[PDB]
């Protein structure tokens, strides 16, 4: 199989329960605070662990804190190794939900913003074959990673915001969700027609394959070759956070194993599908028993 | 010698998450920067107390296990501040996001500090204090409890005002609302609000010996049996009134403690508040003993 690494991000997503979403001059008690081990970069990489079943290299930044010890305790049982630990506070991500379960979100990079060119190891880096990239790290050091990587490259421009296009060139894959090729094509094109003329807009800067993720809708696979629309399947959505996180791991999973992109499409297509039905992050990540019985089902 | 000071309440965490706006529903947003600081007003309090008394503090207070209270307990232990209590909770801890114009909100975690129950209390050890200071940070059950049960002076910062029964007032030597609590205080329990003086005369009916009313810059006011003492304060350049009350709080104390009459007590205190509002943050403003001297000497 190939090897896989993720580099990016760690966070604790610090969940701050609140009957209404707090006013400003407004002090209101937390009715609960829970913490779970989050993060774009992490939950690609507990996603690959899970399903691939053979733990996953994951270059990250988490602190000294007890937050960070509770990361490495998640990251130790599931076989992720490749963290790296700074003195500042783990990245975190604050979250606010009330009653209805709506949210919003802080994050503080905290740690994420140490992960910089110069303690990549890049000679461990070359001993993987498959490079999952988000934008919740320095994007110089997300840059530098699509531009040295010998293997598949494939970046999650989430968020939009901060990328430079220069990384597009040296991307195998390119897996927006419909927000962040929105708001890319503005970014980069000066407009925003379709989705699919904006995959190909890509597709001239370099990018072997655009995926883009259509939540309800499926997924777009956009390259030379073709523009396949995949449907999904039908589940009773309950929370889509982290769906994308899962479609990526689960994606790079089955290229891993040998499928062909359109194959590894509909893998992922699969995890994610299992994921919206479960509350939370990491928590809705499924087994690859699951998504297995899920494709057989 | 000097009378023995204990501060029974609680102990945060202030997590301040500077934004350049309010983030919106289903926003997620960059925070600027974090910092955090110790806080609570019990802590506040002990640590003025400790820093202005010079002889440290107990302090009972519940914190819990993890990085936090470490940070509180080295706090704690630098400055000679002993009776904290560690529970399985987080540490109690706010989360305050401020955006560019200084505007802020508060979510407020209680956690350890709402374990600090009657139960918990070491009344024997407790009983060896002579001055009690209290506020309603904590679980109000316990604050109730220790002004029925101390023998000694009882000082009862009634913040925040609400969740404070009716009781606990008759135990109280002094009663320290600044001027947003003597007025929902006087609206709860006398059904309206006149002035300030009349609610601090009320209070006294139902037991209290002293009423402190802090006035910002308008100063305090003591009320008691004998008097109506109005007591300016000093004109200093303020930039933050944060912890004001409780660096009032903690310095008063430390007067009373010294043998100070409570005139000369609340002129001490004054002076500590004081300087305090010429500083930035919390515990960071609180002056060490000789600032307070030097600033008394000075007038």
């Amino acid at each position: 199989f190939l090897v896989i690494s993720v580099v990016g991000s760690s966070n604790i997503d610090i969940v701050l329960k609140v009957d209404h979403f707090t006013k400003p001059g407004e002090t209101q008690k937390a009715i609960e605070m829970n913490v779970f081990p989050g993060g774009k970069g992490a939950n690609q990489a507990v996603t690959v662990a899970k399903i691939g079943e053979k733990g996953c290299r994951f270059v990250t930044c988490i602190g000294n804190d007890d937050y960070s010890d509770l990361l490495i305790e998640n990251y130790e049982k599931l076989g992720i190794t490749g963290y790296i630990r700074v003195s500042l506070p783990t990245g975190r991500a604050f979250i606010e939900v009330d009653k209805t379960g709506q949210n919003r979100i802080i994050i503080f990079p905290g740690a994420n913003a140490e992960l910089k060119k110069e303690l990549i190891d890049w000679n461990t880096l070359s001993e993987s074959d498959i490079l999952l990239l988000q934008n919740e790290i320095p994007f110089e050091t997300t840059l530098e990673c699509a531009k040295r990587f010998n293997g598949i490259v494939i970046f999650d421009p989430a968020p939009a915001q901060g990328i430079n296009e220069e990384i597009f060139q040296y991307l195998d894959y390119l897996t927006p969700n419909e927000k962040e090729i929105e708001a890319l094509s503005k970014d980069f094109f000066g407009e925003f027609l379709t989705v699919e003329k904006a995959a190909e807009k890509f597709l001239e800067l370099g990018v072997k394959n655009v995926i883009v993720k259509l939540g309800d809708k499926g997924v777009l696979l956009v390259n030379k070759n073709e523009k396949k629309h995949f449907p999904t399947f039908k589940v009773k959505a309950v929370d889509t956070t982290a769906a994308g996180d899962v479609f990526n791991g689960a994606f790079a999973v089955a290229l891993s194993e040998g499928k062909n992109p359109e194959e590894a499409v509909i893998f992922g297509t699969a995890a994610a599908a299992i994921s919206v039905t479960r509350l939370g992050a990491q928590s809705s990540i499924p087994a690859r028993e699951e998504v297995e019985a899920f494709l057989k089902n």
